[PDB]
């Protein structure tokens, strides 16, 4: 039932990605000195820790919003690789599939506390 619980949720998620060895290369910007042509590829650049401080300045309204900026992490990764087997885009693979395994429950939640709330 509660509309504001996704926020929590998506904190302690955060902590578990930045746990996790697989979040190395995407905590912090791409640096453009290390990768020169970063933006010629990529238009939005995103980092878990852009997400994290989005998130803790309240300019997030919804779960949602949090996992359009996590996905494009990922979107990202797959645009830059030069391979599909490329060290840091395997770990984004497993990062996603983490990430998609426990932010399904937060949406769901959140929009059935939604719906009860319109109800
Ligand atoms: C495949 C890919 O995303 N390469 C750029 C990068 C390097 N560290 N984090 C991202």
């Amino acid at each position: 039932y509660d509309i504001q619980a996704w926020k929590k949720q998506c904190e302690e998620l955060l902590n578990l990605i930045f746990q996790c060895e697989d979040s190395e290369p995407f905590r912090q910007p791409v640096d453009l000195l290390e990768y020169p042509d970063y933006r010629d590829i990529i238009d939005t650049p995103m980092d878990f820790a852009t997400v994290r401080e989005t998130l803790e300045a309240g300019n997030y309204e919804s779960p949602m919003e949090l996992c359009k900026d996590v996905r494009l992490i990922f979107s990202n990764s797959k645009a830059y690789t030069p391979s599909k087997r490329s060290r840091i885009y395997s770990m984004s693979l497993r990062l996603s599939a983490f990430f998609e395994e426990h932010i399904s429950s937060v949406l769901s939640d959140y929009k059935s506390a939604l719906r009860f709330h319109k109800r």
